[PDB]
RNA sequence: GAAACUUAAAACCGUGUUGCACUGCAACCCGGAAUUCUUGCACGUCG
């Protein structure tokens, strides 16, 4: 991609979600939604009408 | 016997509280039942 060997750094960074106090943890939340992909595409990906 | 008013004049009047004492008062919960709940991946796309 300009050959031109470009070196790239760390601009910016993503963060994960956190505790009030400062520790990170899993939402509820986040699980449930995947939860409701597996039962809904097991009900799709084995077979359908 | 025929002829001459027991008549005249005079307030049933004056004074006087339907007045004195007396609580529309005593007892009584605007009280008993009721979830601001049900569904929702901070995620997708890379010459």
């Amino acid at each position: 991609s300009r050959m031109t060997r470009k070196k790239l750094t760390l601009n910016e960074i993503h963060a994960f979600i956190k505790d009030p106090l400062g520790r990170p943890y899993v939402p509820g939340s986040t699980v449930k939604g995947m939860l409701r992909s597996i039962y809904l595409q097991s009900l799709v990906h084995k077979r359908t009408a």
